[PDB]
């Protein structure tokens, strides 16, 4: 009924974000939404009550998961999957202002940003999710499963660490270093919500991945990011 | 290293590698494939890790673009349809409408983040884990069937609309896109984890059959 009422009379402009109070992927969208200056309203779906089952929500996101975004200005267009939401946001911002904030007007750069974005959504987040699952929520304890996924997460963080280290090495020839085109992009921001969750699986970023540490801290100090995470 | 064309790094049994070959074929781009033997650990060679810092396949080199390196199947697919549309003005396997593109990307990220990884884990605990654990296998097999349930339902609704009947149905804009092709290589392997598409998901069966009959797809595979 709660969510049902919302779809009774939807806003005419702005954005509505469906998420969950402890969903890193939700904050990933909130962050980009905030950085781009997009005004939005967040609805925290109560999965316990099965609000994600509400025919109204499944219609927004057939996968029945969060986040899902409704672009009211575009006839209530619904975009699901955090990766697709980010691309929708930077593409829209760019065509509206002519300024590719957190993005790039260059095909070559966009493909590099996409590579990191797909790497994050497909190789980073899913793995952190599996490690958390076997470490805390599986029907039985499986040490071999925990080790498999925890190792993979450290491995992917090593890929990020190495890339950041190489970017620094190139400049030297504490200054902020970024993954693509020496500028902050959604490729960097996408990791932020999760870099804060990996401690739960025994990973200490500050000590284990120095470069990732500086990188994440630079982003955590940005107003738009602080505002989004406080939401 | 060529001046034009594309060089695709993949593996003989890598569904993600074939996903790229398929799109490269359909779009008419000329490419040559370099198969890596994870035996010798060719994917751990400095020169390859320079192409893909993740040391995984696929990885694509766009020679015409100063040997630009692109890794992650999803990013590779977006690069190809973007480049093709820019060159021809025809959004083959894509769309020139912002709304449509967001839907294509939705399904694309869904396939790469919730489909391929889950099938991958089902296969691992089923065939290659150091220990045999049914609950691990069930967890992923159940998730894969749930994912197909989402596709099946989407295709059924699209079918329902067409009715208001032997015609192909697609995920976005009543036309074949990278959203559809992205599933092809993986649909062909789920039988290894006990999923019978023909029986369990009728619409997916037809959908994958229409795709599997395309000449460009046959050639690539
Ligand atoms: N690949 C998806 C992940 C979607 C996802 O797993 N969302 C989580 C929250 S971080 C969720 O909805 N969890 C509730 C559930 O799985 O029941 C994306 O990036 O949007
Ligand atoms: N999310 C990546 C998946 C990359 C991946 O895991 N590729 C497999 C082949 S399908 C691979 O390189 N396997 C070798 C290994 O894991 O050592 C993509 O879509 O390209």
């Amino acid at each position: 009924s709660r969510i049902t009422k919302f779809f009774q009379e939807q806003p005419l402009e702005g954005y509505t974000l469906f998420s969950h109070r402890s969903a890193p992927n939700g904050f990933k969208v909130a962050i980009v939404l905030s950085e781009l200056g997009f005004h939005y309203n967040t609805i925290f779906l109560d999965f316990n009550l099965g609000e994600h089952r509400a025919p109204e929500f499944v219609s927004v996101n057939p996968n029945a998961r969060v986040p899902a975004l409704i672009d009211h200005g575009m006839d209530n267009l619904s975009i699901w999957e955090s990766g697709a939401i980010l691309l929708h946001l930077v593409n829209k911002y760019y065509k509206e202002t002519g300024n590719p904030l957190l993005w790039s007007d260059d095909l070559a750069d966009q493909s590099q940003i996409n590579a990191w974005l797909f790497f994050q959504t497909s190789g980073h987040a899913p793995m952190i999710g599996q490690a958390l699952h076997f470490r805390y929520f599986h029907s039985q304890k499986i040490a071999s499963a925990v080790e498999r996924y925890t190792d993979e997460v450290r491995r992917v963080y090593g890929v990020v660490e190495m890339a950041l280290a190489e970017r620094r090495e190139a400049l030297v020839m504490d200054y902020p270093v970024w993954l693509v085109g020496d500028k902050l992009t959604i490729a960097d921001l996408a990791f932020v919500p999760w870099n804060n969750v990996v401690d739960r699986i025994g990973i200490n970023i500050k000590i284990e991945f120095p470069e990732v540490y500086k990188w994440t801290k630079h982003m955590m100090r940005r107003p738009a990011v602080i505002k989004a995470l406080r939401g």
